[PDB]
């Protein structure tokens, strides 16, 4: 299934992912699509930051949605 980045600066990256996919793992798929490593990445969507533990589906990721790339700087 399809989900959409949107990045800080604010391009749109589309990633093939699976319900089952932990935010762990968009974020390894941002890694390959953008260069930047997972570490150094905040995922948001509607407003709240998601857990790397957490699947799609846990938070009701359809396909479609945009998830929102927040890159860090700062410890936390």
């Amino acid at each position: 299934m399809q989900i959409f980045v949107k990045t800080l600066t604010g391009k749109t990256i589309t990633l093939e992912v699976e319900p089952s996919d932990t935010i762990e793992n968009v974020k390894a798929k941002i890694q390959d699509k953008e260069g930047i490593p997972p570490d150094q990445q905040r995922l948001i969507f509607a407003g709240k930051q998601l857990e790397d533990g957490r699947t799609l589906s846990d938070y009701n990721i359809q396909k479609e949605s945009t998830l929102h790339l927040v890159l860090r700087l700062r410890g936390g």
